[PDB]
C-alpha cells in the first residue's frame, strides 16, 4: 500500500507551482476525462482503418482498468508495457492511470536485455507485450523471469496465442465483478519516463508535473481541436507524447494518427489520406523525408507544422523545410528528465532557423557553466543545469547517480553544451560525458 518512492520538489518550489497554476493537482486521466465531456464524439485516435473517439477510447480504458482492479492490481503496483505505435499503446496508458498503477512503457525496439532490467527494478506485477515482438516470439524471456522470482501476476499478450491472455479480450470486455480504483495522487508518481548509454534511467515522472508540460506544450504549438497529429516516432517517447505530443493534442481536443515509423511512402500517403496537418521527426528522418518531397507534393500539401528535435539540425537543412515540405518548422530540444525548448511560432526566420528555442516556462531556471561550475559569461558556451515545474528531482532508486548529475540547489546537469543568444533562445552545440 506505499506508493512508488520518487525525490520530491522542495515545499517551497511545489508551493511556487501552484501560485503560478502550473500544478493544478489533476491526474493525467483529466484529459480524457474532460474531453469525453465536451466532445465525446471527435475523432481522438486514427489508427490504419480504425477510427476511435474521445467517449471510445474512455470506455475501453476504463474495462481494461477494471479487469486488472479486478485482479487486485492497483495503487504501489507498477507494470511493464511494450507495444508497437497502434491504438492500444493509449488504451493501455490511460487504462493504467486510471487504475493508478505506475507504468514503464518501454520502447517497442528494446528487446530482452533492456526489458531484464527494467523488470529487475520495478518488479512489475503487470506486463503488456506482444507475440510478435522478437522477445515474446517463444517463451523463452517469459519462462526466465519464472528462474529468478520476477514473473508478473499477469501477462497480456497483443496478438495473442489460443492460450495466453488476449490483450483485446481485457480491453473489450468490462469485469465480472466491481473493485473500487483510482489514479495515483496528483503530486505523487503517475509513470516511469527513461533517459535517452547503459539501459535507460527511470525517470518519475508526477500528474502534475507531466500535465503542466502538456498543457503548456500544447499551448505553446496552438494545437487545437482540427489539430491532426502524425506519430510516426515510438508513441512512449517524451517527444511523441507530451512535447505536445498524442497528450497535448488529446488535450486541445484534437487526434492522433498513427505510423509504424517515419518511412515517408507510407507517412506521406497516410497523411494525404487523414489530411494530417502536423508531424514530429528526427533530423535522420526528415532527411529521408526530403527525398522524396518534391515528388510527393500533392501528397503532404496538408502539413502546417512540422517539429524537429533531436541530433544536429544545422541551418542549412532547417531552410529545407518551409522550402520543400511546405510547412512551417519548429525546432524543438528537450529531455524525457523535464526540461522542453520550443522555437517559438511568431519566432524570426533566424531564431527558427539557427537556435533550438526557449524554454516552456518562464519558472524554467538554467544555468550555463563552465568546468568550474561557474556560469559563463552572457553568450558564451556552457554546460547545462537546469530546474523547474515539470524538471525531476532524481532517477527511480539512484541515490549514487543522482548526486552526480545535481547539485546542492537541486540543478540537473543533463550533459548538453550549449550557448544563449542574444534574442533569448537556446543553440544546442554539443554533449560532455
Ligand atoms: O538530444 C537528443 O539526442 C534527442 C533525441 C530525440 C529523439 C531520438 C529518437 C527518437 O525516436 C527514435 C526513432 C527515430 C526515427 C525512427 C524510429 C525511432 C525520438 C526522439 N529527441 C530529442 C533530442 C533532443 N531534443 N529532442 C526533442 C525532445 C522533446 C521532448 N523530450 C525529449 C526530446
Ligand atoms: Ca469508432
Ligand atoms: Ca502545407
Ligand atoms: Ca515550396
Ligand atoms: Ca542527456
Amino acid at each position: 500500500k506505499q506508493l512508488i518512492e520518487f525525490v520530491r520538489w522542495s515545499p517551497e518550489r511545489a508551493q511556487h507551482y501552484r501560485n503560478k497554476g502550473y500544478w493544478i493537482d489533476q491526474p493525467l486521466t483529466r484529459i480524457l476525462t474532460v474531453g469525453v465531456q465536451s466532445h465525446p464524439h471527435s475523432l481522438a485516435i486514427i489508427c490504419g482503418e480504425r477510427q476511435l473517439s474521445y467517449i471510445e477510447l474512455d470506455r475501453l480504458s476504463t474495462n481494461l482498468a477494471t479487469r486488472l482492479a479486478e485482479k487486485g492490481l492497483g495503487k504501489g503496483d507498477t507494470a511493464l508495457v511494450q507495444l508497437p505505435n497502434v491504438a492500444e499503446f493509449y488504451i493501455v496508458f490511460f487504462a493504467l492511470l486510471k487504475a493508478g498503477v505506475v507504468v514503464l512503457n518501454a520502447l517497442y525496439s528494446h528487446r530482452q536485455y533492456e526489458l531484464n532490467a527494467f523488470i529487475k527494478q520495478i518488479q512489475p506485477k503487470l506486463l503488456i507485450g506482444s507475440r510478435q515482438h522478437e522477445v515474446f516470439s517463444n517463451n523463452q524471456f517469459i519462462d526466465s523471469l519464472h528462474d529468478v522470482n520476477l514473473s508478473p501476476e499477469i501477462i497480456l499478450m497483443l496478438n495473442h496465442q489460443a492460450t495466453d491472455f488476449g490483450l483485446l479480450d481485457w480491453i473489450e470486455t468490462p469485469a465480472e465483478t466491481f473493485v473500487d480504483f483510482s489514479s495515483t495522487p496528483a503530486d505523487e508518481v503517475a509513470f516511469f519516463q527513461l533517459s535517452g548509454t547503459g539501459t535507460p534511467k527511470l525517470i518519475p515522472r508526477t500528474h502534475n508535473d507531466y500535465d503542466y508540460s502538456v498543457r503548456a506544450s500544447a499551448e505553446i504549438c496552438g494545437l487545437n481541436s482540427n489539430t491532426r497529429l502524425l506519430c510516426a516516432l515510438p508513441a512512449p517517447h517524451n517527444f511523441m507524447l507530451s512535447s505536445p505530443g498524442a497528450l497535448g493534442v488529446l488535450h486541445a481536443g484534437g487526434c492522433v494518427v498513427m505510423a509504424p515509423n517515419p518511412e515517408p511512402l507510407n507517412c506521406f500517403s497516410i497523411i494525404q489520406r487523414h489530411q494530417v496537418n502536423m508531424a514530429s521527426l528526427v533530423p535522420s528522418a526528415v532527411i529521408m523525408w526530403l527525398e522524396k518531397a518534391a515528388q510527393y507534393k500533392d501528397q503532404i500539401q496538408s502539413l502546417k507544422l512540422l517539429q524537429v528535435g533531436g541530433a544536429s539540425f544545422p541551418e542549412s537543412l532547417a531552410r529545407q523545410v518551409p522550402e520543400v515540405l511546405n510547412c512551417k518548422l519548429q525546432q524543438v530540444f528537450g529531455m524525457a528528465e523535464g526540461l522542453v525548448n520550443y522555437t517559438r511560432l511568431d519566432d524570426s526566420d533566424e531564431q527558427i532557423f539557427t537556435t533550438q528555442g526557449r524554454p516552456i516556462s518562464s519558472d524554467d531556471e538554467i544555468k550555463i557553466v563552465d568546468e568550474q561550475y561557474r556560469e559563463v559569461p552572457e553568450g558564451e558556451i556552457g554546460m547545462l543545469a537546469t530546474r523547474g515545474p515539470y524538471t525531476f528531482c532524481g532517477y527511480y532508486q539512484s541515490p549514487e547517480h543522482n548526486s552526480q548529475v545535481f547539485d546542492e540547489d537541486n540543478y540537473y546537469y543533463s550533459g548538453d553544451l550549449v550557448q544563449r543568444t542574444p534574442d533569448g533562445n537556446l543553440r544546442v552545440v554539443g554533449r560532455i560525458k
